[PDB]
């Protein structure tokens, strides 16, 4: 015991897949996992958008807990989701609409 000790600083953009997401995955569909993350995300969304909580002591929105968590998590989750929801497309050559 000295002072936390241990540290790390990856070059990649705050990591991405790696063995982490490698084991994280599984097989289950996104319909479920997604839906859930939708209720959570959306929830957190409507929350931030709306003015609820009843605290009156946070006119910064940065040094929080559930907010910061929703920010980070939300970022990850969302990011992933988006990538998926969008990836849903065939795979490439998205030339929709006719001019």
């Amino acid at each position: 015991m000295s002072a936390n000790r241990r540290w790390w600083v990856p070059p990649d953009d705050e990591d991405c897949v790696s063995e982490k997401l490698l084991r994280k995955t599984r097989e289950s569909p996104l319909v479920p996992i997604g839906l859930g993350g939708c209720l959570v995300v959306a929830a957190y969304r409507i929350y931030r958008l709306r003015s609820r909580g009843s605290t009156k002591m946070s006119i910064h929105l940065i040094h929080t807990r559930v907010a910061a968590q929703a920010c980070a998590v939300g970022a990850i989750m969302l990011g992933a989701v988006y990538t998926m929801y969008s990836d849903y497309v065939k795979r490439m050559a998205q030339d929709a609409g006719e001019k």
